[PDB]
């Protein structure tokens, strides 16, 4: 499902940003 | 599956909100 | 997939916790 | 079995762990 695939990419991005935001 | 679809929408929302919370 | 169903529930939970902490 | 979706699932579970530990 493209909605699930899109949420997958976004959740990967979210953790990257959250880690960078804590660094 | 409705639960996976719901979490997908919710994860999209989550990142939007978090980004805004930092801006 | 139990990983995907589990991450769905956990993702819903994470957003609920973020909102509560925000509110 | 989509590796994107499995990866994001694993990452989403870790994200919550980090958030909770950062909360506690
Ligand atoms: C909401 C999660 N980040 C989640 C992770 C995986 C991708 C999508 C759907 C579900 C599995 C739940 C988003």
């Amino acid at each position: 499902d493209p909605l699930v695939v899109a949420a997958s990419i976004i959740g990967i991005l979210h953790l990257i940003l959250w880690i960078l935001d804590r660094l």
